[PDB]
Formats: structure tokens, C-alpha cells, sequence
DNA sequence: TTTTTTTTTTTTTTTTTT
């Protein structure tokens, strides 16, 4: 729902604007800020705050609803297909819309790989699992290459100039760059449909940007922050949010029941503000193992998956 | 419980239960555990109009002293509702108490939110088989609310899944203003149906990002203060149990060495004294889940195992032993 | 790049700029990708005046989003420095990228110091035959530098050997704060000079003696993330390839035996993830070396034959065949 | 190099150079190659007395960047010992390079601990000679020092028996821990008297037993690896050539056919990656032996045949072939 | 020195019982011992175990010396003699004492009469080359025979009673036990002066006890504890080590520049860890050659020696 | 010897000394002879069990030092067994030694089973005729075995000839495995009844053809150690004399000419050792043989003639001269 | 009230044949 719908009762442009310039780009955007964000905002009344407030409810259903028309709308909610059947499979469809996807795992696991061909599918048709949106990827590492994108829109039939050019790329250097990302991301959105959302990866700049026990409080506020900003995102957009994580090895031997010794960075912050986590294994040459390890819905079940020079896609008998 | 149009006598006319209604409260136990305050802040009601409510509401809501006999046979009847595993009903002393806060806290996929769902279902079959007879109303803050899991659970428990789906009322907040103003509604819709179970998925993950630093530290634990109030008294109004799930932290300092759990639950001592009950989970082998009773007025601190499975939460099977 | 001389508008003065250079940061795109408290945490800088330097930096530094097509056309003409070798070259498809940080990972007498030497004097050979056309930059943790190999690989490419030993800046590390601290001197030179290669000799030699034991570990590996996350900012800045060698650790786990390689880089997940792309030395016979491309987000998995020559790292002849 | 005496600058009071000295640091560059946190570790000294150290010291030792050319006209004054063979010294380009850790591996009687006799004998005769004209430090921890060896190889090149015994400082380590700790007392008599050599014949003796079981394996390597920087630091400083002679162990796993030596160096990646050099030592026919490079950052992999004799290591007689 | 002077400085006899329980029964021991070693001893703390330290090095001189010092001490060494002239000018003057001498051959090569005559002869007094010391013979074959020191010591005039009481025997019945009887040896060593260890033979009993390629790495983890504890032994007491060893046949014949095909046993680790290897082969009838295949100081020669009813002895002008 | 159940002390149950009975350890000296990782790997023992039999066994076997004047003296009470010969018995000393292994390896025919059959009655006629008096164990892998020669060599050394017979035990050994096995049955028999003599005729027959090529000569050779370990086990166990019998192999290498006799035993270098006493057998005129001592500790190397007749092994009379 | 981290590290022979 478009933000200029709230010119209404006494609501003047100028209002809109400064919204606008504050990252509230969408009537969702209003109605999912708290009342004291908005009042945060220079040029801002308490009772034109309260007034914003009740008619993005009016606009945007912020009441109660019977779990029956929820699961008649998540039926039509839109699941991207990662290139692999196996992987959708496991996923029960592909990477569900509307939800942050978290794919954890340690270096040459796919999870880059997985989002270059997550970001090529997001544009295809929707009949064979696409989305019919732009993507919008967010580079934390410099490990982005528009080849493997070139050559995945060659895999799946895409144009390569135009699966470039509907493919949104900007560069984290710092974990406040990263943060304020996320406004034009929705600025972005707010002109033209996308349909997914990659930060790849969201803990690689919070590592050094903070760094030790002391920081350590800062670096996870900022990252509950950050994933606030991308859940909002994903609710007003309706767009899949898949974002990488690196892992550590647990040095601590106590919980030798693990025979994973590697777990996400993040920790409790990110293991709870991701909806689903899939952890991300080495196989045999281009077998990647992928493990849901959290997900409200999808049992926890592994899968193999390959890697391939178009992409992502299912394992092949010769490489059995 | 009494509904708040019992009020109008003694010259309390309609509007004044409009005006109640409109400020949240839609019933006679509201009003009597109302403070005369809260009453005076509303407009249209004056001070002797608020307190001739308060003694309408005392002499229909039992305010009164009673004794322990008295209490225990009221508890003996109590509905508790079956969380679908043996042994965590009998963890919990015959499943989940209705008329009290019940936490559910613990690392991620712990099982609360499948919990949350298996709750959910059980709310709705009937009482012999541990029920209550009544609909949820799911409060999601983190959107992992799924109605397969619903779907599933209610064909593990014979319901129909469309009277399974249409009984089980969902609202997702956004914020903790939308979150605490969330209640009003589930106030208002309990008023007129009869529900069974209140389940917030999850509280502090909405004040955690909502309030940050030290500086908003107060005003969200005022906040969850507030919150968690009002969820007492539905949950006293209604006497529908309140399930509400909650994240960990891991403790930096090491201080407390001899604790072999580094985690702990969020939002401190408003959160910690605030639930009757809480349950901490942790994760066993495969789908198996440990869950603790960490504090409880009843039931002592003993643990339990259970698992997750498709058709819900469960017993843990041989093969996965 | 842009220089920081641009940074003197809006009321910004010369003074700040100069505590700017003493913190490290000689570059607009430094202070750009500088976050707002390690420009707080400069003396001299207040609130307002991070606030607008950082404006200043966004504004001549492009941070905003762009088109994949733009980001594509870019890294079409980025440099790839030759390494010597036709078949490393098709390895890498085109040879050493610059500004990314290329990690050559392998036992001793592979190959990783030597192919360091051929890459320290192909920085400087023109474009048209895979070089750089700028100073190499020599950072070296284990005494192992040579400038005899660097006389015999200008010998080999045309270049003269007294301007290419004088355009090799080399310095040696002692502990891993003086490595750290000799970045800052890099870039320092790198405002005032176009360098094309960053060699570091290696990285996690001297972090393995400076600290020892579990309890140590922490505080290595996040001083290693520190440097890697320097030696990331130094690429992005001036488009220099970073190119870093790392010593193996036999995996004493006998367990997982799937695996027939038993060993390992140094540096955990900080250096495997931090390193844009990982290279595999093995020994093959005699002067034969192998080359396994283990990590990469654009080149396949895929192991090429290399030699280590007197003139410095070439294609094997069919004579060692 | 620079005595640590030129530190009493700035504040720096007597006691602080001799708690330095008291802890194993004797020189200006000892002072500067310890991190920041190793002087911390030292009793008496402040934060900020820490840093003025560091400081002092890099100002009195160089520590920015230098040019290649520079570094390459150092190196090329840079001592080499000879070893007492022309064939050993052509093999080595000119001999054992001074200032880097030369590491001497093999099978039993093959030569280590002769050719070490033999550099210890050299390192006292003039310069012009291929000498070093510095007192030898000798580190035994298999009890096989002879100076009947040494006052064999000083009667061939025309030392003084007598001067050449006493120009060898001779220390047997016992355990790994005496070994490490000897450095220290190495330091501070190398502080005082110009030396040009030391010797550990051999380093891996002693951490074979010290340490048994895979379990003491990763302490037993960072022992290793300490010890190993410790002699890197003392050569920086010293400007004196470390030979270590290294126990050699049959590998099992004969998966890999390549490679026609069934035996292997003892320490795994951490002694292979301290080297510098690496010379791997076999047995020919009668007294001749086969030395082989199998690790140098310039020299080639080559192989010369030198022989070991009653006056020590020489080339191998026209009789002998 | 004896260990008692380390009752010093706070320490008490009690800490002194411990360490001989632990067989540590020198001042030399305990200076020699490394800091873990002396943690793992009960009853013993971190502070306890450093002033140990201390005090073993301010008694034991432990730092460094010039080469001249060592010569003269090394200089006025005993070597013992071997009985055979012939023998000791292959060894400069018979057996060191302080090192390991390893003497490795073939079936009846004379190794355990050798060792025999060097039992007899540690007994003899000093001007004859002899140790005045009585000798510890640990027997692993069980081809030990007083029969042969009673007539050695008839050859070199010792009484044959005192000859066979001043031999001190123990049998080894496995590797454990091998090594444990170390433990008695530094006992009995550290109350009576000895000249002389025997082990014959060393790797009889590791052959058998520790079987196949698993338990390789065990074996040999052991003979090497086995090893330093005999250097330890004799640099605390100065006494000899002769060790027996015996021989395997090298199937890889594309070596075949040598032309002996056997190999002591032990590899690498009895390798290295002798000071001093000879070996032996048999010749006309009697009479044997030895050749010193590693020696620090001795060159690499052969010598033809003979066994006698009375013990090693020079071969006679009758066999020539 | 000891009994093994007299550890039956400080806690050790009959459970113990059943599972070390089924172990192989018969006896207090079998328990104190096995090492620890032996105890260790049979079930049902534990580390501390393990360590509490080693502590009882060494209490009542005597494992700690001795003064050879001692062993002397017990050597000189040690049991001789004749062989029949009075020559034989002067070249040994006495005859065979008890608790030593003895070998008889020589040419086909040349009376190492004779010789063996003759030990095996006279180890049951009274001590004061060089006897032993005690049981014969036979073990046969040629099937050579005749039990009418123990007939008549009892009758000639005046034995019953039905007690003769049924003194001996036979058990005839069909491969390697068996053969080994056989020793657990040996132990067994021996820990019930006073036993005096072990053969083996012959130890390498079935090994000869159990294991072929290069590949198992390895396990050959370790399988034939583990036999003879506990054969040395056993002998000193029991005191027994252990008399063993091996083949000869033709030398085809004739480089060696030295040695005029070209044949050789096998077994190789394990043989060569674990054998004490080695005695070489050869064929002389008509019945008479030719006995030479190869290898024995005290035992000076000559020969000696003795001949087989149908009363036994004797000495050769004046009219076979 | 708060709120994770983060890998190490080799080894070690053997064993006659006809
Ligand atoms: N063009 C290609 N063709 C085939 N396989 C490729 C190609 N590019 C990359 N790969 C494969 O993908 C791997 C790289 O994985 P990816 O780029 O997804 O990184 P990641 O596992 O997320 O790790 P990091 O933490 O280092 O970013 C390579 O090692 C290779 O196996
Ligand atoms: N349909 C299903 N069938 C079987 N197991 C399932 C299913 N859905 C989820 N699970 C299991 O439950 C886990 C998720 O647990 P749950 O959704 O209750 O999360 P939670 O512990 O409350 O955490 P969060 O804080 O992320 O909400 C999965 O990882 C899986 O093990
Ligand atoms: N009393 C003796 N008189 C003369 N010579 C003897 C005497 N005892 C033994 N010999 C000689 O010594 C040889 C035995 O050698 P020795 O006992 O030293 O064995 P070894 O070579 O060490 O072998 P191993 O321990 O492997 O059996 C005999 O073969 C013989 O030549
Ligand atoms: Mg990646
Ligand atoms: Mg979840
Ligand atoms: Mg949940
Ligand atoms: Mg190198
Ligand atoms: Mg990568
Ligand atoms: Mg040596
Ligand atoms: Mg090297
Ligand atoms: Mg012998
Ligand atoms: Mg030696
Ligand atoms: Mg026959
Ligand atoms: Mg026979
Ligand atoms: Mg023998």
C-alpha cells in the first residue's frame, strides 16, 4: 500500500515526506512503527502522530483474524524456487516470501551461490516458482559476481542484460552503511515491485565493528535492530529476505553430544530474528548438504544439493 | 465470568458501559480489578460514578476474603489443558493451568512455538481428553505463526481442520504498543465467545529492538510491566490460559560458574516474577526436547523429556530412544 | 580513488583531515567506509563533525545501490594481475583479481612465498601482458623474502631490476600489532603512490606464537578479523590486490577420514571467510606444484599444474613431464 | 644491533630495563619485536610505560617500510658461514645464511650433528674465509656434543684448540621447558659478546618425550612454535645463523607412492613453516653423505654429495669416488 | 647428589617421599624432570614444584658453560673397558660412561657375552679401565647367565661371589614392566654407587607387546619414554647404558648399495636416541666384527674381536 | 608356582580369575608376566581391576631386582633334562635347560623328532637320571608323531610303557591360528598337573604355508613372535623346558661362500632370537648325527656325535665307529 | 537489564625366501 494514500484528515504532503525521508516509505510502514519512532521524527505532533497511526490501521488490518483466512493467505503467498528439487523439496515449495531465510554454514558452502541463483529465480515467471520482482542484494564481503548471475539467467532462460539490470547491488562497508541500506532498500521498493532481499552477509562487518565483550551488548542491539528493519521490510514488501551467516567453532568441549563442533554467528539475536535457518555442509566435489535446523513449519530433514557453473541445482548421477 | 452489562443498575446507564467497553474494559471482573484511578482517567465517568461501578462490580465480583478450603476446591475443578505429551502433563501436574501465566522459554527451536501450536489445537477438544472447549486467540510477534502445524495437530486430535482453523483466532503485532494494545481486542472478542488459551509469540521480541539502550531500559520494563498486568487480568477475567514464549540471552559475565546453562531468559525481573510458570527448553537428541520447571509455586523443579513430530508435540517414540 | 585533500568543504578544515592520516584513514573511501564511532573514537572529532565528513564521503564516494549491470560493466575492466603461469591464469580466469583478498594456503616448499615473488614483480609489467602498472607492496611475517627471486622474475619479464627492486616496498613483522600497524603505513604510502599488489607472508604466522592457548584464542582470531577486515578496506580503497599466504594444521580428528587432505589452513572460519578467494598448494614431483582453487565465488572448484622456476613461477615444460 | 641500555630515555628508569632484562628481553629490537601484551605480562611496567618503550624502541630500531633495493644491499653484506665443504657452500649459495633459522633433517649418522660441529669451528675463523668471527652458542639436548670434534675441524683450519673451545658456549637442554628457558640465558650472554651462531641439536628430542599422546600434541606444537619465534627473534636481533637439527620419523600411511623417501622431518607444520631452510640429509657410500634443499625461499632443489672426515665436514675425496 | 638436599626452603621430607614414590630419587632428577612432570605428582603444587625447580638448578648446574669446561670433564670421564683390546681402540678407550651404546647384530654376534664381560668388568678397578661400581643387568630374553660373569671374573681376578653380588638382576616380563623397573634401578642407584646399565634386550618385549600398524605409534611413543628414561639415568648416576637390540631383515631390496640386509629394530627412535651403535657380525669361529655405524666422535671403522669361555678377549694368533 | 587363585584378594572375585582363566592367564606369574593393555582388552575387567591383579600379582611373584648371586643359585637347583646321550648331554651342560627355549632345527631325517620323542620319556623318569618328572606336552604339525618310539624308549629307560603313553600330551596343530591356540589349552592342562616339556614339531611347518608372499611374511613373522612369547610365557610359568624343532632352508644367494654349511632355519631374525639355545643337526655315517650349538647364552659353540637307535637317542657305540 | 566468542594439532616401522 502506497504511503501517500495517508493524505487525509488534516495529513499534508509535508508530513509524507518527512516519513518519507525518515525510511517510512509504505502505509505498512507507518502502521507497523511504534508511536514513539514516530514521534522521534522532527516536525511530528503527538495528535498528527496519532492521527498517522489510525488511518494506516484503517488502511493496513491491524486487528484480529481467524487462522483459517491466514492459512488461506499463506496458500497464495509466493515461494521461490532455489534451482534444485531437492532443496525446494526440503524447503516444501522454496524460499517462502514475506519470511527471513537464514543460511548458515562455514566457507565454499553454497549459501553465496544459493543467493546469486535465489536472486537470478526471483525474476522468472511465477509458474515455474519465480517471483516476477526485482532482487535487491546487499554485498557485506565483496563476494558478489554478476557472472554467476549471467550464467544462471542462461540456465533458467532469462535475458543476461535484463537479469542484470533488475538486480539491485549495493556495498556494506560498515555496519551503520549496512543499517542505513535497508531506507533505501525501501525507497527502492516503494517505485517498483521486488521480490527478494539478500545481505550476504549480515555478520561479517558486525565482527569487526564491534569487537570484544565490552561492544559486544552494542553489536547485538544493532543486529536486533537490523533484522527489525528487514522483518518490516519483508511484511510490507511481501519479499524473501535470505540472508548468510558465517560459523565459529565452539571451542568449549562440554557439549561433546554435538558432532558439529561450528555454529552461526549472531547468536541468540540472529537464531531468533530469522524464521528459518538452514545449515549449510561440504559433500563430496559439488554435493552441498543443506540441514533445516529451525523452521516453525518444515521438519527438521537434510538434503544434498550440487553446485554447478549455471547455478544451483540437484545433484547429478555422475557426481554420485 | 459476568459480563459488564450486569452493571447497569443503580442508575449506571448504557453509556457508561459504552465507555467502559471503549476503555478496554468489557466485563464486571475488569471493573472490579480496575483501580479507581484507571476508572477517573477514563472521560465521561465521574468519581462518584466510578466508585458506585466499584461497589456494583464488588457485590457481583467476590473481592472478599475466602478460605484455603474454599480456594482449593475452586482449583480442584480448574481445567488444565493437555500439551499432547504424557510426560509433560505430567511434568506440569496434568498440563497447562488455565487462570495462570504460563512462560515458555528456551533456545531456539526449543519446541515453544510448537507448543504454542499443539496448545492451540488442544484448546478446542473437548474436556474429558484434557481440553477446553473453547478458541485460542494467537498473538504472533514473530511471525512463525503456521497454520499447517494447526492443520496437522488437529487431524492428530480428530478436529476438523477448517473448525480447527475458524476457532483459533490470530493477530500479528508489530510493535509493543500494538502488541499490549493487541489485548484490548483479545478483551473485547472474549467478551462475546468463549475462548480457552492466550498465547504470546513471543513478548520480548517486539520490546527488545522497540526500547534500546540503557537509557529506554525503564520504559520497557514498565511496558512489559503493563503488558503482562493486563494479560492477568484477562487471564483472571476469563480464566483462559495464558501460554506466552520467551528468548534467551547468554550471560557474558562468568561469575555465576556453577550454573552449567549460560542462557537466560529475556526482560529480567518484571519477566521472572510476572509468570506463575515457567518452563525452560532445551534440545535432546533428534526431535527430542528437555524441558525444566524452572519456577513454579506447585510444581517442583523436575525435568522431562518430549518430542516434536509432525502431528505435534509428543511423547518421545522408541525409535528415537 | 578519491584523496582525502577533498574533504576540506562544509567546514571541514586541514587540522581534522590531518588527525584523520594519524588515525589510519588516508582516503575519502577510508573515511566513508569508516563507521561513525571509529571516527568518534578519533580525538578532535566531535558529533557533528563525523556526521559531516561522513555526509561529505557518501557524497563523493558512491555508497548507494546500484544496477547489477553497472557493478558487472566495472568488473570488466578491473585488473587481473598474471601470476607467470598460463594454466594458473586459466585457473583464476585471468590471473590474481585485485581488490578482493586472494589467500594461497599450503604446506611448506609449495610455492606460496615463490608465486608472492612473481606477483611482486608482475604488478609492475604493463597492462597488456596481465600486470598492474604499479608499486607492489611486500608484507613479510616469517624473514623468508628474497629479492634475488625478484631480480631473476624482472630478468624473466623484461623489467629492469634495479627499478624493480625500487618499486617493491617491503617490511618485516614482528608481532602481530606491528603487522597490524604496518597497514596503516601501507595506506599512508598508497595516498601518495598507485600500488597494485598487497603480499602479506603470512598471515597467521605470527599470531600463532604471539598467543597461545584456548583461552588466547579469542583474542587472536578477533585481531586477525581486524587485520583482515584493514586488509578488505585497503583493496576497496585503492583497488589493490591483496594477496596472503597461510600455513596448514594437520587435523588430528581421525574420524572424519572422508576427507583424504589432512591438512588444514590456519586462521578458522575468521580467515576462511574473510579471504575472497582460498587457493590449495600441494607438491607434485619435483618442481611440479599443484594448485586446487578451494574457495571462490565465481571460479569452480577446479586444480591446475604449476612449476616453481629459477625466473620465478611458470608453466611446467614438457621436459619435467 | 642496539643494546637495550640506549632505552634509559624518556622517563625509563634503571629498573625497568633490568626487569626487561630479567625477563628475557636484552636488546633494543628484543624490546621491539614483543608485542605490546608481552611487555604488559612484565612485572613493574605500566600501560603507559609500554607504549613509550615500544615507541623508543621503534625509533631506535627501524620498523616502517623499506625498499626492496635496500634491503637487497643489506642482504648482500649479509654473513654466510661456510660449512668446511665447497660443494655444501655452492649448494647453499655460499654457505649457512646468517640471521635465519637453517634446519638440518635427517636419518641417524647422516651428518647433522657434525656439519654443526663444523659451523661451530667456522663461525670463529676470520671473515674472509667464509667465518663469522663471533663465539658459537651450542643448545645439546641428545648429549652428543664432542669437543674432540671441535678441536679436530680448529686443527684443519688453523684455530687455536684452546681459543676455539672457549670461543663455544656449550649448554645441554634436559627437558622441553629447560630447553626453551635456555634461550634466555643465550640472550643475555649474546648481549654481552658478539656471537655468530647458535646450534640446537637437536630441537625435537626432547618434545618427543616431553610430550606423549595426541592429546599433549597441540601443546607440545605451540611449545614448539614458542620456542621456534624465540630463536627467530634471537636471530633478528643477533644477526647470527641458527642451525637446528631435526629427528626424522618413518611415515606409515604409504598411500602417497610419489614420493621414494619413506622418512620424513619430525614437527610437523610447525617446524616446517619456522625454517627457513630446510636440508634433508641421507647417507652415501662410506663416509660421503647426500644433502638435499628441500625448502628455501632462493634456493633451488638441488642435491650435492659432501663427506664428513676426522678434521669435520669437507668435500668427498677423489679416492672416496 | 643426593635428593635430600632439596629439604630446603620450606620443603618437607613428605614432598621428598613423593618424589621418590614417583621415581625421582636425585636433585639431578627433579632438575632434569619438566614442570608437568612434577605437576602430575601428588601432593605437589604449582608453587611447590617451581621452588623444586629452583632449588634442583641452584644445586644442579643447569646453564650454560664453555666448550673447554665440558672437554676437561669429558676428558676425565671413565670409559669402561670391554676386555678386548681391540674393542676398546675402536671405541677410543671402551665403553662411555654417561651415553647410550647400542649394540645391534645378528643371532650369537656376541651382544649379550659382550655385555657380560662389561657387567664383570665395571666391577675391576679404575687403573685396568674398570667402573669400582656394581653393575644393573635387566634382562629382557632371558639369556642372562652367571656362569659366564663368574668366569669373566676369573679371567680378570675378581672374587666370584663379590662378583656376582655386586650385580644387580632383574628380569623384564613385558614393556610396562620394563619401564617400571627404571623406577628401582634410580632407587637402588641413588643408595649404592653403580657403573653400568644393561638392557638386553630393549626391543624384545615391545615386539610382542604392542602388535601390528595400530599400535605402532604406541610402541614406539614408549620405547621412547623407555629411552629418555635411560639418558635420564645415566646422566644423573654417569653410568654406561649398553643396550642390546636386536635385528630384521629389510625386504626392500632397491636399496641394495648396502650390503647388509638387517636392521636393528626400533627405527628412528632407537635411531636416535643411542648415543653410540655398533654392529656385530660374526667371523671365523669365536671371533666377531663389530662396526660403529653411529658415533659422535668415533669414525666409522671395524674391528674383529672373539668370544672366549672367559669372556671378550682380543681374537687369538691360533684362530688367525 | 603360583595358582592364579591365590589373587582371590582385596575384592577380586571368582568372576575375575574365570575371565582371566578363559583369557589365557592360568596363573599368579601369567597375570604378572601380561602387561596392562593385555588385562585391559578382556571384558569385564576395568583399569582400577586391572591395576589391583598387577599390584597382587607383583606381591606374590617376585618382579623387582635381584643379586645374580641369587639367580645363580637358583640356576644351579634348575632341572636339566637328559637327552638320552651322554655326549649331547656334555655338549649342553647337562642336557636340555628348563624354562629355556630350545631349538633343534636341521636337515630332514637328521633326529630332531627323535630327538624330541627321546626328551618326552625322559622327562617323566626320576630326577636322579636327569629326569623331570613330570608330563610331556606334544605339540605335532607334521604328524610325524610315533607313539611306538615313546614305547620303546621307555622300555629302555625301564618306564611302564601304558604310563609312558598316557604321560604325554598330544595335540596336533592344523594351521597358525590352531597352533597358537593350543598354547591357552597348554596353559590350562599345565596350571592342573605338574608338567615338564613342551615340543613343538615343528613351530615353522604350518607357518611355511599359512602365510605366502611378501605381503604376509610381516604377519608370518609377528604371528611366529606372538607364538614364541608365549611359549617364553609358559616356560616361565612352569619352569618347563620349551624343546622346539625347525626345518632348514637351502641359501640359493652364493655370494656368502664363506659359510660351507648353505642351509639355514626358518623363522628368520624371530627365531634367531626368541630362541635361547639353537642347535644345529646333520647327518653323519650310517645312524649316527652331527649336533652343533649355533646359539646359547653360556654354552660354547661345538659339536658332538650321537646317533638314533630304536631304544632312543644315544650315544654312538664302537662298532658304528 | 544486557549479551557471545572462538581453533589446535602429528605420528610412526616392518620383515624372509629357496
Ligand atoms: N562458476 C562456478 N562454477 C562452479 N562452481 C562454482 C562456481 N563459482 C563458485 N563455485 C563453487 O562455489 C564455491 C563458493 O561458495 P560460495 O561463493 O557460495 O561461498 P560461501 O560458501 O557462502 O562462503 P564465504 O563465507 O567464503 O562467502 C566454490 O568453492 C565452488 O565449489
Ligand atoms: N512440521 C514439522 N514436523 C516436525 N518437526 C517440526 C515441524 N515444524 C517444526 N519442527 C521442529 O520444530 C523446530 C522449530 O521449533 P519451534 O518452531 O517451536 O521454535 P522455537 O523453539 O519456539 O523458536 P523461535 O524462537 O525461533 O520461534 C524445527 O527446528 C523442527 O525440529
Ligand atoms: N661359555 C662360552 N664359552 C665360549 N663361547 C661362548 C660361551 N657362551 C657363549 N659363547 C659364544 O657366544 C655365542 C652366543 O652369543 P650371545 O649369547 O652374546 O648372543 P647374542 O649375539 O647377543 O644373541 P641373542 O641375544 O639375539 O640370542 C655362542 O654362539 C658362542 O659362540
Ligand atoms: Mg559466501
Ligand atoms: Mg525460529
Ligand atoms: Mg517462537
Ligand atoms: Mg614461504
Ligand atoms: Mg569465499
Ligand atoms: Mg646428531
Ligand atoms: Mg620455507
Ligand atoms: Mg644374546
Ligand atoms: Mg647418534
Ligand atoms: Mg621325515
Ligand atoms: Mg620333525
Ligand atoms: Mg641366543
Amino acid at each position: 500500500v502506497p504511503i501517500e494514500k495517508l493524505q487525509v484528515n488534516g495529513i499534508t504532503m509535508a508530513d509524507v515526506k518527512k516519513l518519507r525521508e525518515s525510511g517510512l516509505h509504505t502505509a505498512e510502514a507507518v502502521a507497523y512503527a511504534p508511536r514513539k519512532d514516530l514521534l522521534e521524527i522532527k516536525g511530528i505532533s503527538e495528535a498528527k502522530a496519532d492521527k498517522l497511526l489510525n488511518e494506516a490501521a484503517r488502511l493496513v488490518p491491524m486487528g484480529f483474524v481467524t487462522a483459517a483466512d491466514f492459512h488461506m493467505r499463506r496458500s497464495e503467498l509466493i515461494c521461490l524456487t532455489t534451482g534444485s528439487k531437492n532443496l525446494d523439496t526440503l524447503l516444501g515449495g522454496g524460499v517462502e516470501t514475506g519470511s527471513i531465510t537464514e543460511l548458515f554454514g562455514e566457507f565454499r558452502t553454497g549459501k553465496s551461490q544459493l543467493c546469486h541463483t535465489l536472486a537470478v529465480t526471483c525474476q522468472i515467471p511465477l509458474d515455474i516458482g519465480g517471483g516476477e520482482g526485482k532482487c535487491l542484494y546487499i554485498d557485506t564481503e565483496g563476494t558478489f559476481r554478476p557472472v554467476r548471475l549471467v550464467s544462471i539467467a542462461q540456465r533458467f532462460g532469462l535475458d543476461p542484460d535484463d537479469a542484470l539490470n533488475n538486480v539491485a547491488y549495493a556495498r556494506a562497508y560498515n555496519a551503520d552503511h549496512q543499517l542505513r541500506l535497508l531506507d533505501a532498500a525501501a525507497q527502492m521498493m516503494s517505485e517498483s515491485r521486488f521480490s527478494l532481499i539478500v545481505v550476504d552477509s549480515v555478520m561479517a562487518l558486525y565482527r569487526t565493528d564491534f569487537s570484544g565483550r565490552g561492544e559486544l551488548s552494542a553489536r547485538q542491539m544493532h543486529l536486533a535492530k537490523f533484522m527489525r528493519a528487514l522483518q518490516r521490510l519483508a511484511d510490507q514488501f511481501g519479499v524473501a529476505v535470505v540472508v548468510t551467516n558465517q560459523v565459529v567453532a565452539q571451542v568449549d568441549g562440554g557439549m561433546a553430544f554435538n558432532p558439529d563442533p561450528k555454529k552461526p554467528i549472531g547468536g541468540n539475536i540472529m537464531a531468533h530474528s530469522s524464521t528459518t535457518r538452514l545449515g549449510f555442509k561440504k559433500g563430496k566435489g559439488c554435493q552441498r548438504l543443506c540441514k533445516v535446523v529451525d523452521s516453525p513449519c518444515l521438519p527438521e530433514a537434510e538434503c544434498v544439493f550440487a553446485i554447478y557453473e549455471d547455478g544451483v541445482g540437484d545433484p547429478r548421477e555422475e557426481d554420485e
